[PDB]
């Protein structure tokens, strides 16, 4: 039942993800010329902006490194952007620091294992179901929609029911 | 039954689309040299012709901007291209009043929030299975397609078929 | 049954393909640099040259056309490159009469209206699972596998089956 | 029962994988500049390092040729990489000899004809579901997750296991 969830959601103030498999669908694209390429997917970010405007900040923590994150971020305000790090717990754990804030107002997702231990520790904790099991083992939720199909629409959806944002949120489209 | 939809799309004169998640399945694509990419779907190009051939006056309705959307609309005729417009229904309602028309004459197909108000106040509303489900419960029809995989053709189809020209466009290929 | 097919695909001595829809699947993409993109699939590349290599001339031909085609076209020896024609029937039956071959003796493969004529036509004709439904009726066969993802490779392995070539080529890998 | 497996990859020295339809999931991308496209999937990436970590070396044996394959292989560290060559056992072979390794020793996956010998006659022999039947019916594994979805990361999770140090590896990271 999802108040359980709800309950868990109900005190974030800050939504931190992973790219590769959450905000993508995992897909690492290079081409003859040397040029790389990432897909996002479009309901995702209108999912993020609620969140955003619902007053949660917005973090990127991933293990590559590349200009499509810097530039996905900077459309949405995904307002920080750590790039080039697998250890994503101590990765959140430094955000929380020069924020003023606690690892239970902290929400996580990720798909594989640099996620797992971020995904045990914040205070909301979400894998996806191409996840690897270590990491679903250790989540709160599990999202229906899979990695760059609206895991993160659905999160977002999701931490906004909780903080009571939602249904005023979609009423502004009514 | 059908014929309720037929009923419906019977006295259509402008079809409006939005573009992501309808004439593509969604996907934002970057690349490490700043470019954009979208895709689109071959029968939906032919579908669209179709439609137009027929007298409809084709349009789209987007929230983001490109020169991808631009391209696609040329080559079909597209013929009215609203882009950087979020506020659907707000372009609908002034394209209805430059070609002195009435929504009750148009047809609106969306997958999200913005659409949302369109998909209800057009004369023919239409949403795709991967629609949020504000959109959906306030649509017509949903496509039994998805968006970038012949939602539009589909659409185009029972256009066609309320106003009996499909079965004759069929007929010239055979 | 099987035999009933066999016994079409028997005489044949020309193949010929629709592009899109058949050898992609359907994606028409486009970047903010003006560029176009089309994606292959590298099971029907190794079905064509099977087929090729039994002494079966490959032909394209195409509606919409690209640098693309004619680059996949000349790797895999796909010997005549129609492109910029949706008047299939009479570009095959063209074809026919520069090779000094009869229609019983070609296969063709579509996926949409302009196809349905030279499908309906040809010695062999075939289409696929995502075909438009007027095409698909006046096939001879529908392939198991769709459009870029080996419906060509499955119908390669079925003419050199019907041709007893097929247990030979795949003997030369054993 | 899954013992039997773990009985072949037990002495497994050396990891080779085809690219075509394994690595990627056999799209072949072109576009309007001449330029190459080829997707990998990120979670192979990471089950690749971790059977290279635990002491096995990585080979790329590929029919085709091109800098995507060379780039992804360097950031993995697939440190022999094998390109333009079909005759993937003489390949596989050859690199025995100049490792001063047993095939025995070896295991490869394949998803056509031209690795089907491969296959064959590698101490550990594997398919993907979407391999062609021939190579299937000749290997000693059939992965569950398809080529560019995991079946790479499936395969090396598999050695790991069967090796003894799949746990460990996972340890790290809880
Ligand atoms: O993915 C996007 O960029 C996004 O979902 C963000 C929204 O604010 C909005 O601009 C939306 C468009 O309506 C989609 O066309 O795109
Ligand atoms: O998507 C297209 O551009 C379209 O469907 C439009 C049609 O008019 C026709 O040109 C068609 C080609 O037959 C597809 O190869 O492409
Ligand atoms: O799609 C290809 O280019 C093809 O299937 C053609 C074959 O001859 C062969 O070169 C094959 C490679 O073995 C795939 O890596 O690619
Ligand atoms: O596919 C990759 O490059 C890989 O899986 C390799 C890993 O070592 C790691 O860098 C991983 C990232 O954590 C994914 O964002 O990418
Ligand atoms: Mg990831
Ligand atoms: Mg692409
Ligand atoms: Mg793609
Ligand atoms: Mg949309
Ligand atoms: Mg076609
Ligand atoms: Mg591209
Ligand atoms: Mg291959």
């Amino acid at each position: 039942h999802m108040n359980e969830i709800y309950q868990k959601a109900k005190h974030i103030k800050l939504f931190a993800m992973d790219v590769d498999g959450i905000l993508s669908d995992g897909q690492i694209i290079y081409n003859s010329e040397g040029t790389e390429t990432k897909a996002f997917y479009v309901q995702d970010g209108l999912g993020l902006q609620a969140l955003k405007q619902s007053g949660i900040i917005l973090a990127i923590i991933t293990g590559r490194s590349s200009a499509m994150v810097d530039r996905r971020a900077k459309e949405l305000g995904i307002s920080h952007i750590i790039q080039g790090q697998d250890d994503k717990l101590t990765a959140l754990v430094g955000l929380t620091k020069k924020l003023g804030i606690e690892l239970s107002h902290c929400a996580y997702i990720g798909d594989d294992l640099p996620d797992l231990k971020a995904v045990r520790e914040a205070g909301f904790g979400i894998s996806v179901p191409n996840g690897c099991e270590q990491t679903r083992a250790v989540s709160d939720y599990i999202t229906t929609k899979t990695g760059g199909n609206g895991a993160v629409r659905e999160v977002c959806e999701l931490i906004l029911k909780a903080q009571n944002n939602f249904d005023a949120f979609i009423a502004t489209f009514q």
